[PDB]
């Protein structure tokens, strides 16, 4: 939004008028929409210049006191009054930002004015006031295109100057090798700088991956006597080449690092422990170790290295528990008493948020000394992706400062800007869309609560928000229990997993939901029965499976549906039909509905061919026991069209 | 919207990104919204930090190479969450600007759960700590307070140190006393001042005005022979009383100077004129004359301005029309070539913007010789200003480089920022509201075009919501314009449109000829005006038609009168709608934030007979409870009802052709609440 010869407003994206960037992946068509307007009636013309600037990273917010700090694209008008329409698409990771220019342009005002006044009927007679400018247009128009491919201006603005038919004199000048010349190197007339406006592009993954969360410890298993056992990383090495099969590409783990042993919780929800009780993974901090450290019972730091390899050559990736959350047996309360809420008399008060409370932990203060708790924290997350991290999971953002995390994600970034990030919080959307905005990569969504078709239509409010946010469609997690599984069975689980994977290119599944599991510890609560976070819970996937009962040949089938159709990366293209939903695909092409024909690209009456994925079934268009379910190859729309519903506005 | 330890994001108001101010009038509350949060849960508050630095005027666009180039208040929060609502009053002229301040407070937030935990019933015994914090809490806003008056601080603070009952030890901190002890100095901590964004306030006639127009010429009157004779300055200063009345404060006129000869066009919109047609006063330039030369026939310009005297002690304000162009016969059409499109001939091609044709006028090039033109087109208007003219009508803007008008409004401003302007576009919206935006004060709107009961809505919900930005000038009529609607409505529909432009448009206009009911077209379907005074003369006797008591100028005395009556009659964003059950009826209401002043009027669709209706009102807005009755009072008629929510209304258009009454006022603290955008 500026001002000039042309001038240039309301020009998207651009995310809180500028203070972040817009948020993209590569390779992915981003679209950017524009009104500019001018004078009088003549024609205008528009420009999209995209050029790459490395990966350097840069401070969206500003810190705390001690604590430190080209390529012309074209732009088609659309439908809409004086709106404009291009799209880039950006090839490499790091920062890239678009800038749009405006000029005026004759090429086009007398080429269509030679078009009106001679099928409207006149003669040379009247209009060669109007052409003899148009040799003295192809004048300059010559001075901007090179000399030796100048021969070829002369002729036409020669075909324009010596006397000849009406038609004679101007068909020289309309065919297209004149045409050819002028759509690549244009007379661009009295220009106005736009402002420089920025999109980060991130991997792929960050857009489309396939998530996972299971718990290590629990890899434990059954001992001789029947007891489950506790889970180590060699344990655990062992269990991906059933979940690199199932198709995610990212594997998520609570965190790994010793429990306390003090207001430790018990089984189902306790706060009074028993004789060898595990606890909450989430309150970090025994004696003997940290952050950093390793919980003694999965191993020691080096055996969590031949533990990250073995998702490197199975395709899959580590997303691990980034918690701020300590148990009073830490290495730091005694260490740093600093970086807390004490209380008056010496104490510091538990973590609680209502009505959840947890005494289990306490709960860090930046406001104490933000000069000190930040370092050590990166101190601790370099520690970490140097061992071979690229995603880091964040647990409760809304309650640490997006200061520091805007600070942060800048530091990592701008070492390594290949390590993702998934904010993963519930909460006011005024805060909700906050944090990505600056800069978390990935979201979680609410997606819970929401099981009407009308909340469902969710949907329009994703897609819209897909410049920034990038929403994880978790269909489960530990905490809570939606009772929707709970009461919908067997069946429940097939269409809530059908939205996460169709509607969100980026989703995620805990262990287990594949067993069907649904008892929580009471009747109407949505927690877990004898929670996987208070115990260790080795679960047999042989058998459901064997026994032909397990969903993993369903959600393979899932990921193989979704790797195999790329609208199932993109965000933007999806579409609400009449739950009944469609997305379509930039570069392939490739439309498929989920069971409004503009977004169809067909028209209105056509038959069409439409294959199935989950069934098989190829059918001409205009039982939960088989397939709940029936996703289809739609027929396809050409380059061309694509990017035209592709349009902003 | 910037980042930082409190994140204030999605300030409004804020234009083109601030690439333009917001835009005000003098004595108006303004409100300002800016989404804060934070993370965690603890309570936080806000701040608006407000500036007036005087008048000197932000060029808001680049132009060309060559050319040249407190007090502390606060936001209250508001149904939308982390939104919050303030409001800033302008008391002066020239530029203001907004900063929004957002700090968490630990107070306040502290004392709600003692409520919530005293009211889950404990004791001394588990909140002993909770307020160990609370006595250190205020011995910071303690260092936050005047020595004289901490004596008002260590008090509460003890009450609370030395042991005693949890209620009595807790009731101290909580009592009013402090309370405004927190009321008007808290401890802001961790506070982030956010974007300072801009506001420019005008005079309040800006948005505040009645406008009319009338020609020069057309006063004149007749001979002995009863022929339509000329008129001079002084013979239309004796046309002002009439309108001094009326109830207007700002009078456009036509173009006053030497209308060129040739090309020139005759009456009925002729290009073959006679010896001696008047013709097109747009058409500027004759051998006598050019922008700056009165036309001969009315005289010479001292003649002009006794008059703009005569008119600013009647209380009227005197505002030319400023077209931009020439008359083959200027004095520049052979002086200067250079800023015409040349053809290679020697001749410059005729201005036409379709589907008009214009044969007796040419258009300035300001892209062949900028330099050259920009500096004697406001050498043509610093002129005039000095004479005492204060308001400028400005044609078709959509015409002229953006360029040009944010540096022309721009020196201007700087000089005197008294003098307002208006655009007369009817252009696409992304284009007629792109003017306004760099700087053009008001705005033509095609409220014309809209003519259905969802059109007289869809156009409001558009004006209303931008009332940040433009400014509709909703004239009744113009030289150009005159509706089938009203040419069939009859003499009732003049009334109705007329109140279509005087309740929703704080700033309306009225051409001449209105009050004496002129509606005929050239022909059938044409919507210009009948032997149209801008190819003929036009006297007219408003005495006659007024002494035989059938002209409307005593009604729009009577609606000029309420509107000076009633300030909810100045705003464009406090509009609202309540529905009604009758397609061929309209109804809406306007309150006031600074006096609580609401307003309501009824009208018809209907042109001719009585047609009935009941109401559907939205009581929030209204700032009434669904449930009640109040007394209600009409001001053009005169009859007062008591109403409920639902409630029967017949109309008569052969006597009163609508409603317009002042509905029940609004309290400060609702009416601000009710301005509040959520």
């Amino acid at each position: 939004s500026v001002a000039g010869r042309i001038v240039i407003d309301d020009v998207q994206p651009v995310v809180s008028n500028g203070r972040y960037p817009a948020k993209a992946v590569v390779g992915e068509v981003v679209p950017v929409a524009a009104t500019v307007w001018r004078e009088g009636h003549d024609a205008v013309a528009a420009t999209l210049v995209v050029r790459y600037h490395g990966t350097t990273y840069p401070d969206l917010a500003d810190p705390p006191p001690g604590v430190p700090g080209p390529q012309r694209l074209p732009m088609s008008p659309g439908h809409t009054p004086d709106v404009f329409h291009g799209h880039f698409t950006p090839d490499r990771v790091g920062l890239w930002t678009y800038r749009v220019d405006g000029w005026g342009d004759p090429i086009a005002s007398w080429r269509h004015n030679v078009t009106a006044k001679l099928d409207a009927g006149q003669g040379e007679s009247e209009l060669n006031n109007d052409l003899l400018v148009g040799a003295r247009l192809l004048e300059r128009a010559a001075t901007g295109v090179p000399r030796e491919l100048r021969e070829a201006l002369l002729e036409a603005a020669a075909a324009l100057r010596a006397p000849g038919d009406p038609f004679t004199r101007a068909g020289a000048a309309l065919s297209a090798e004149v045409s050819d010349l002028l759509a690549e190197y244009p007379l661009r007339e009295f220009v106005t700088r736009g402002e420089q406006y920025g999109v980060w592009v991130d991997r792929p993954e960050a857009r489309f991956s396939s998530w996972y969360e299971m718990f290590p410890r629990s890899t434990g298993g059954w001992d001789a006597e029947g007891r489950p056992v506790h889970g180590t990383f060699a344990t655990a090495a062992e269990a991906l080449p059933r979940i690199a099969r199932m198709g995610f590409d990212v594997v998520y783990l609570p965190p790994i690092h010793p429990i306390g042993k003090v207001h430790r919780k018990g089984r189902n929800n306790s706060v009074t422990a028993a004789p060898g009780d595990v606890g909450s993974p989430w309150a970090i901090g025994s004696d003997e170790g940290g952050h950093d450290a390793v919980h003694p019972q999965l191993g020691t730091i080096e055996d969590f290295d031949e533990f990250v390899a073995s998702a490197r050559d199975l395709g899959l990736e580590v997303a691990l528990d980034l918690a701020l959350q300590c148990a009073p047996d830490h290495p730091w309360a005694r260490e740093h008493p600093e970086w807390f809420t004490v209380l008056p008399d010496g104490s510091i008060a538990y973590a609680e948020n209502p009505p959840k409370k947890y005494q289990d932990i306490y709960p860090l203060n930046f406001d104490n000394d933000p000069a000190g708790i930040y370092q050590e924290v990166l101190r601790v997350v370099r520690f970490w992706i140097s061992h071979g991290v690229n995603i880091f999971r964040v647990d409760n953002p809304h309650t640490k400062p997006p200061n520091f995390w805007a600070w942060l994600i800048g530091q990592i970034k701008n070492e390594n800007p290949d390590v993702l990030f998934l904010s993963e919080a519930f909460t006011r959307p005024a805060r909700l869309y906050g944090l990505a905005k600056l800069g978390f990569t990935q979201s979680y969504t609410y997606f819970t609560w929401r099981t009407s078709k009308w909340e469902l239509t969710f949907g329009q409010e994703i897609a819209a928000k897909a410049d920034i946010a990038r929403p994880n469609l978790f269909v489960n997690t530990p905490d809570i229990l939606h009772e929707s599984l709970q009461h919908g069975g067997p069946g429940m689980f097939a269409i809530r997993a059908v939205l996460a994977a169709t509607m969100g290119p980026a989703w995620g599944v805990y262990s287990g939901y594949e067993l069907f599991e649904n008892q929580p510890v009471r009747p109407g609560s949505e927690e877990y029965l004898n929670s996987e976070k208070y115990e260790l819970r080795p679960r047999d996937f042989e058998s459901a499976l064997a026994r032909g009962e397990s969903l993993e040949p369903f959600l393979t089938r899932l990921n193989e549906i979704r790797r195999l159709h790329p609208a199932l990366r993109e965000l933007r293209t999806i579409r609400f039909h009449h739950l009944a939903y469609s997305k379509f695909d930039p570069g392939t092409g490739d439309t498929v509905l989920v069971v409004d024909m503009p977004e169809l690209g067909m028209e209105p009456y056509d038959r069409f061919w439409v294959r199935d994925e989950i069934t098989g079934e190829e059918y001409q268009w205009g039982d939960p026991a088989k397939a709940v379910a029936h996703v289809l190859n739609m027929p396809l729309i050409p380059a061309d069209k694509r990017l035209q519903l592709l349009r902003r506005e």
